[PDB]
């Protein structure tokens, strides 16, 4: 279906970027297939993405070369769970906060209807990484990895808007995580 | 018509999202009309917005589908105000403070000339439809405790009663924002 | 001249916009001419500036109508000063701190270049401000007004380079306030 | 290859403008070319660059002036060290950081990768003795921060335009770097 699923692609990599929740070369993004995930290629314009750009992984055996190094982590969240789309990125704010939580609770209302709850992984990729993510993303539709970026998982049928559910709630994340860190910098300090 | 109007929803669309006034999909903004208000489909990209993203919404009662869920806070600003345009955003700075100020009382004279005042609601509905469509006749902006913030137009042409909304809401934030750095300041040197 | 002047009233009313320094219709600017100077209009689209959106206003008397309510405070400074060009902006940071403070210090080589040294008027537009805006122009190249915004002098000789100039110390000093700010909530907040 | 190039300086200023890292005309950029480097013009707005606002610049000799004030910075820099682009910028945050840090050690995954550690100089007084400081500085890291004048970045790659894109890349990773440092400290020092 290549048209549409690549508009999706190209379209949250050059948000994405937009957005500052990504460096020109980083994160990386998946939807589910009959094989395996189509994801996107590691060290490359995530923002002039082509269709060359992705690549795709089986959950079977052989990781091809030129997949992301974070395919292990995409994979075993499609072995597990039964996301549709996985968005990685590293929202500023929401790695600066995750430094002191285990949980992150979103006091907004668009927040608490989408991100209920984004658990903070402590890794004290890997494999094991991978489980960890996993399972937080079985319950749950981001969560924090320490230092390491967020992931959010979208579980829409059609793959492309799987994907902008994902990448959507990254957003939603990242503002649900300045509104708190402003409404704590002002209760804190400050009268 | 369908040539400056559009072009202003694409606008504030494309701004507001870079602005980081608002999610890839938050938000909603409409315009008054001969037939009630125009207003975002629920669910699309703000930021890259198209004609068919939007539809008309009579004050009567029919609320075609695919219109905002909030439509309902439109209408009745539409119905008990003589508003023309309006702005739905997610202020970050302005919400962090809503849940502790009752209002906003800017500190700044771009502020203090064009959002006065702008008082705090804690609603939640038919309930909070009301709460804002009062506010917003004696004052042009009001903040949702934890939802976002309403930013009124009152221009003649529709486009330019959306822009001016649009104006007033990176008014409203930067006014959250000089009050917040005002606060870090002057608290902690 | 028309061309090249004009030019730069454009960019720079543009400029301010993309820059956050002023709304779509508030700040102003000028430059001083044979006549007496040439200032922007009372509410007007700064972004989009027209050849006739700009207004000349004599040393003398009677101020045009259209002209920017502040007319009073650019033509108090063409007075009693060499300034070539006035820029009168909203920079948030720089009026965030204006409300403590009496001077603001660069504590940036840049800001201590130009900006030596940013005082802050204090209230009690008018032409108390205004005498109050030109005698402290005299001794510094921008100043803050508490509460209101801040004004930067240019000197080159050629008017559009004086507007560019001012334009830019505008920058400088939003950059500035920035750089104590974070600096401040820094060294404060920490151990 | 003036096109391309051209595009990369364009942008650059654009987004090292837009971003907030300069004031309208404070940094300068370049990249290596075969006599010596290619950089920007003193005095133009960094944000409206035109493809006359750059000049070339031996390794040896007579600096045309109307070059960087700063040319002499980037000129030890080709000569001593490996560079093929660099980019001069001033990272709020980050110089706010540095007043009184002598390294920066950013906190999350992404800045650990690229700029391993950013070391900061901070000279008291005994131009080419900070030229040579910011040389030998930029030998053995990638970035550096000039205590209240900003901070440099380096690019490697073969294709100077990828390079020069590539330094203001790690640019902008600095400045998020010293951003999560931040609010990682503001956020702690509360509740």
């Amino acid at each position: 279906m290549r048209a549409r699923l690549y508009a999706a692609f190209r379209q949250v990599g050059e948000d994405l970027f937009a957005q500052g929740l990504i460096s020109a070369t980083a994160g990386n993004f998946s939807v589910r297939t009959k094989g395996g995930f189509l994801i996107t290629k590691s060290g490359v314009q995530k923002a002039r993405l082509t269709p060359e750009d992705l690549l795709e992984v089986p959950l079977e055996g052989p990781i091809p070369e030129g997949a992301s190094v974070e395919s292990v982590v995409h994979r075993e969240v499609y072995r597990r769970t039964g996301a549709r789309a996985l968005v990685h990125a590293h929202p500023r704010v929401a790695v600066a906060l995750s430094f002191h939580l285990s949980r992150l609770r979103p006091l907004d209302l668009e927040g608490q209807h989408y991100l209920k709850e984004v658990p903070v992984l402590a890794p004290k990729a890997t494999e094991e990484a991978a489980l960890s993510v996993a399972e937080a993303l079985r319950e749950h539709r981001a969560c924090l990895l320490r230092g390491h970026g967020a992931f959010a998982v979208g579980l829409k049928e059609a793959p492309e808007e799987a994907l902008l559910e994902a990448y959507g709630l990254m957003t939603t994340l990242e503002e649900s995580a300045q509104i708190l860190l402003y409404h704590r910098l002002w209760q804190g300090a400050g009268p």
